[PDB]
């Protein structure tokens, strides 16, 4: 059970800015449709009833540890724009941690989206994705927010096609454990194939890392979510970056594509474009298409 009362005032205060009532969310438990280390996604319906999703952090027990991801995450409330994903709303209850209730994303992840062979999406599809995922990151950057864990499969597609960034505030999490490594040196599961090389040695992250996260999930559009470096061990990543070495260029992937990518992992962070850049510079590539 967890009590306000014993739960900073402002975080209270904030929090009661998007709480939904128990009796208007019906939550179906029987219906997984995602799987996280804090939780499961269950099909939900909120109330005129609308599809959601319903993300479950009763893995986290310790109310402190509710308390610190609840104050990390809550600003997402404050966010909107077309390709970030919207927060619908908390729902706070007699037993248990608070349940959050995210948006419906009809197609699920971008990388098992692509990975689909019978979507088979043209090189015009896969562009067209990633410069959804730029913009969306400019806005997120505009706002001096810094993702942590950009990547294909954190990023959603809802009924229109449009791509939410996702798998941050209070949706964050790891849906796919595959991929989150401890063989770095903060000890943690990290997504070390998608960190940018100053954050393997330094572990502090920014937009410019969030920039280098970007390029490979570019590259992982381009593959059509093939996994990066799929020959280079997790404790072998920081010197094979600090070699100079990179992801090489997807058979489908434009010359110029291939040439932003490089430049969002440039070893010196502030040589990389910001998403700015990444825009204009990715809506032009498209346009030629
Ligand atoms: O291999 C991992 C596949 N996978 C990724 C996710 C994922 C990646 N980033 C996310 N950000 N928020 N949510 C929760 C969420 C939000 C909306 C959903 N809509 C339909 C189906 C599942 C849904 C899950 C996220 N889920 C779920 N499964």
């Amino acid at each position: 059970h967890i009590d306000l009362s014993a739960l900073n005032p402002e975080l209270v205060q904030a929090v009661q800015h998007v709480v939904i009532g128990p009796s208007s969310l019906i939550v179906h438990f029987n219906e997984v449709i995602g799987r996280g280390h804090f939780g499961c996604v269950y099909h939900g319906t909120l109330l005129k009833k609308i599809h959601c999703a319903v993300k479950s952090l009763n893995r986290i027990t310790d109310i402190g540890e509710v308390s610190q991801f609840l104050t990390e995450g809550i600003i997402m409330k404050d966010f909107s724009h077309p390709n970030v994903l919207s927060l619908l709303g908390i729902c706070l209850r007699s037993e248990g941690s608070p349940l959050v209730v995210l948006p419906y994303m009809k197609h699920g992840d971008l990388r098992n989206f692509i990975r689909n062979e019978t979507h088979n999406p043209t090189v015009k599809d896969l562009i067209g994705f990633g410069l959804q995922v730029a913009k969306g990151m400019k806005y997120l950057a505009s706002k001096k927010f810094v993702h942590r864990d950009l990547a294909a499969r954190n990023c959603m597609l809802d009924e229109k096609f449009t791509v939410k960034v996702a798998d941050f505030g209070l949706a964050r999490d790891m849906y796919d454990k595959e991929y989150y490594s401890v063989h770095n040196k903060t000890g943690a599961k990290l997504p070390v194939k998608w960190m940018a090389l100053e954050s393997l040695q330094t572990q502090k992250f920014t937009t410019k890392s969030d920039v280098w996260s970007f390029g490979v999930l570019l590259w992982e559009l381009m593959t059509r979510g093939a996994p990066p470096y799929p020959d280079v061990n997790t404790f072998d990543i920081t010197v094979y970056l600090l070699q100079g070495r990179r992801l090489l260029q997807p058979e489908y992937c434009p010359d110029p594509l291939y040439e932003v990518m490089l430049k969002c992992w440039h070893p010196k962070a502030e040589m990389r474009p910001s998403f700015s850049e990444l825009v204009s510079r990715i809506s032009a590539i498209f346009s030629t298409f």
